[PDB]
């Protein structure tokens, strides 16, 4: 589990923290092209599937690219995030990723506005 507001870099002109009414936290204020940055992420044992916890009022469907080492790095998997009712209406989202091991950088490359909260690496 990696929380989003504990970010190492990003890449933004607009990124903020924000609140979730459960008294967590987490980023908003996300544009197309943004990145999100965590550093030395150990994979540990394998990984194969991606959830995060977003929430959306956008109109159009977000895609989260899962990259290692850099922004066009070695794509492992996309969570493409649609409405989930509001921008303060949080939801866990999955999707399979190429089985991962090992210590790489990862950036979470974003193509349009998603509220979120956090993210786990599993093994289904
Ligand atoms: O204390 C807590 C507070 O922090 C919490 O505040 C909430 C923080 O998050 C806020 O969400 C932001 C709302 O504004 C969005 O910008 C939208 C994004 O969509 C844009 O339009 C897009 C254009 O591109 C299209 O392709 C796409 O389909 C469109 O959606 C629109 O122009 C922008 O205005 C941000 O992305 C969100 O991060 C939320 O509103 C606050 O309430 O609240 C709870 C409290 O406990
Ligand atoms: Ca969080």
């Amino acid at each position: 589990k990696i929380e989003s507001e504990e970010y190492n870099s990003l890449k933004s002109s607009t990124i903020q923290t924000i609140g979730t009414s459960d008294g967590g936290s987490g980023i908003g204020y996300i544009e197309s092209g943004d990145y999100l940055v965590f550093n030395k992420i150990n994979f540990g044992n394998g990984a194969n599937s991606f959830k995060a916890r977003v929430a959306s009022g956008a109109d159009t469907p977000t895609n989260i690219q899962l990259r290692l080492g850099s922004p066009t790095g070695t794509l492992i998997g996309t969570l493409t995030v649609a409405s989930t009712g509001g921008w303060n209406n949080y939801e866990e989202k999955s999707c399979s990723i190429t089985n991962t091991t090992g210590q790489h950088d990862l950036y979470l490359v974003f193509s349009g506005p998603v509220n979120i909260d956090y993210f786990i690496f599993d093994s289904n």
